[PDB]
């Protein structure tokens, strides 16, 4: 089998995206955030304590004549942002993009933190890193993919996320139309549970290449681009007037810059973020200094291989036996 979806930004900065997912029967359709970052699939459901669902699109198990309450499990998660949610679980059956799970753990938020309730545009998230992160207690539940995993025509789903316009993930196949030149595979780590991989460097604008090695995840969940405090300064130094501003939460450069392209490395191959994808504009309405997409991961703990990395590459999440991560330029 295989499941092909369209996944859309959600704002006009491409802040996060959304993939529309068939939850129950009849369906519900939830249109949920695509992480490959976290292992939980959870949604605003009609648990969620009334006072923190403010527009968003809830599912309700009592309608679904396969929902069952998977009886005694619960769940908690905190995200690298200070967002949390919390709740019960049930299965159901879920579809992505013609792609059917029987039996998925739907993981029912009873409570979400402040910028969930704010979101409108978000239902709810659909892990998936390793299931090894998954946060259902006591009886760890598995993700989608690893559910579907076993009937995919290939143990693979890639994610192509669009510049300011709606891009792809796809479930069990590779579409060779959807990039240009060949893939490039290169190894993962899951001691972590994140697709966890090793940059062979970067380049600033045209500048030379450095081939240092960059531990990092590849995050769809994750906005930006989080990398060392080294190659952050080496960027932004290359932008008159960037600073780093504590008072606003990293890198701020002026709105009348033109920003310089960065160019990450897999393998011998070269990926390369235009500068524009850099750009996430005015720090509040109507300000002149615009939030930098490449910012310091130094206190995160990890590097984080956001969607500005993520969106200017074709990228193939492998679950085979052993997985690998695939990165073509398109
Ligand atoms: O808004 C301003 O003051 C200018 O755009 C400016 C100048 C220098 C540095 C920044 Cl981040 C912004």
């Amino acid at each position: 089998s295989t499941g092909s979806a369209t996944t859309t930004p959600i704002d006009s900065l491409d802040d996060a995206y959304i993939t529309p997912v068939q939850i129950g029967t009849p369906a519900q359709t939830l249109n949920l955030d695509f992480d490959t970052g976290s292992s939980d699939l959870w949604v605003f459901s009609s648990e969620t304590t009334a006072s923190e669902v403010d527009g968003q699109t809830i599912y309700t198990p009592s309608k679904s004549t396969t929902a069952k309450l998977l009886s005694g499990a619960t769940w908690s998660i905190s995200y690298g942002d200070g967002s949390s949610s919390s709740g019960d679980v049930y299965t159901d059956t879920v579809s992505v993009g013609g792609l059917t799970v029987t039996g998925q753990a739907v993981e029912s938020a009873k409570k979400v933190s402040s910028s969930f309730t704010e979101d409108s545009t978000i239902d709810g998230l659909l892990g998936l890193a390793f299931s090894t992160l998954n946060t259902v207690s006591p009886t760890q539940q598995k993700t989608f993919f690893d559910n579907a995993k076993a009937s995919l025509d290939s143990p693979v789903f890639t994610a192509d996320l669009g510049y300011h316009a709606p891009g792809t993930y796809n479930f069990g196949f590779i579409d060779t139309t959807a990039y240009t030149g060949s893939i490039t595979y290169t190894a993962v780590s899951t001691k972590q549970g994140f697709w966890e991989w090793t940059s062979t460097g970067y380049a600033v604008g045209s500048g030379t290449f450095k081939s240092t090695s960059i531990d990092g995840i590849a995050d769809t969940g994750t906005t930006l681009l989080y990398l060392p405090a080294t190659v952050v300064s080496a960027y932004w130094a290359q932008v008159s007037g960037a600073k780093s501003s504590s008072s606003v939460g990293g890198y701020v450069f002026p709105c009348s810059a033109t920003l310089p392209s960065f160019t990450f490395g897999v393998g011998s191959a070269r990926i390369v973020i235009p500068g524009d994808y850099i750009d996430f504009g005015p720090i509040s309405t109507g300000s002149s200094s615009c939030f930098g997409g490449i910012q310091s991961s130094a206190g995160i703990g990890i590097n984080i291989f956001g969607d500005v990395a993520l969106k200017a590459a074709f990228v193939v999440f492998n679950g085979a036996t052993t997985p690998t991560l695939g990165f073509a330029s398109k």
